C-alpha cells in the first residue's frame, strides 16, 4: 500500500552466449554475476551482442534466448513480462503470450537471426545452455523424443533454446521437459509456426 517504496523488477540481461559460427558448439560468458545484478537494475547494456542464441539471466533465474525473424524469443516462464537490457535503456516486449509461454523483443544490435524452417523434416537438433547439441526426432506439432534420453538437470536452463532441422533452420524453442523418474525422453517446444503467427 505504500507506492512510494514500491520496487521495480529488473530487466533481463544477456550475460553470454552460444557460439554456432564455426565447426565447433561452444558456451561463452560475456557478463559476470556482479555486471548482471547491475545492468538489470539500470536497463542498459553497453556489450557487444554476436550470434543467435544468448545466454539470458535475470535476478532469480537463467536460461536461453533465440533470434528468429528479427525478435529474440524466449519463455515467458524464464522472463515474465520483463524488460530486456539495452544500449539505451530497459527495451519493452513486443510480444508476450503467457498462453503458449512465450516473448519476444525487436533482435539486439550486433545479433544474427536464424531463419524459420520450411523443410517439413522431423530430424531435429536441441541446442543447450552448455552448447551440447542433443539428437531430436520430431514426435508431433511441439514434441520431440530424445535420441539419447537424459536426466532433467542436464536441460535445466536451457528453455528458450533452438531445436534446428539439418540445414540449420529454427523449427521451434524449447519450451517444458517430458519427464518421468527424472529422466527427460523427450522435449515441448514451441513450434516456429506459432512464433509466426504470433508475429
Ligand atoms: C528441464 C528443463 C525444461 C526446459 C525447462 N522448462 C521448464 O522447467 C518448464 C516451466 C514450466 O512449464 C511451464 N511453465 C509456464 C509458466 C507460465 O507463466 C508463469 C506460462 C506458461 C508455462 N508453460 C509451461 C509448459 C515447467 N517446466 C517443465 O519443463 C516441467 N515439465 C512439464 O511441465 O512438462 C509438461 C509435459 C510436457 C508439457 C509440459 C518439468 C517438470 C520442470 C520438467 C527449463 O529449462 N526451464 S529453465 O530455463 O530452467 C527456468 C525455470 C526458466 C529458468
Ligand atoms: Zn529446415
Amino acid at each position: 500500500s505504500h507506492m512510494a517504496s514500491m520496487k521495480k523488477k529488473g530487466s533481463v540481461v544477456i550475460v553470454g552466449r552460444i557460439n554456432l559460427s564455426g565447426d565447433t558448439a561452444y558456451a561463452q560468458q560475456t557478463r559476470g554475476e556482479e555486471g548482471c545484478q547491475e545492468t538489470s537494475q539500470t536497463g542498459r547494456d553497453k556489450n557487444q551482442v554476436e550470434g543467435e542464441v544468448q545466454i539470458v539471466s535475470t535476478a532469480t533465474q537463467t536460461f536461453l534466448a533465440t533470434s528468429i525473424n528479427g525478435v529474440l524469443w524466449t519463455v515467458y516462464h524464464g522472463a515474465g513480462t520483463r524488460t530486456i537490457a539495452s544500449p539505451k535503456g530497459p527495451v519493452t516486449q513486443m510480444y508476450t503470450n503467457v498462453d503458449k509461454d512465450l516473448v519476444g523483443w525487436q533482435a539486439p544490435q550486433g545479433s544474427r537471426s536464424l531463419t524459420p524452417c520450411t523443410c517439413g523434416s522431423s530430424d531435429l537438433y536441441l541446442v543447450t545452455r552448455h552448447a551440447d547439441v542433443i539428437p531430436v526426432r520430431r514426435r508431433g506439432d511441439s514434441r520431440g523424443s530424445l535420441l539419447s534420453p537424459r536426466p532433467i538437470s542436464y536441460l535445466k536452463g536451457s528453455s528458450g533454446g533452438p531445436l534446428l532441422c539439418p540445414a540449420g533452420h529454427a523449427v521451434g524453442i524449447f519450451r517444458a521437459a517430458v519427464c518421468t523418474r527424472g529422466v527427460a525422453k523427450a522435449v515441448d517446444f514451441i513450434p516456429v509456426e506459432s512464433l509466426e503467427t504470433t508475429m
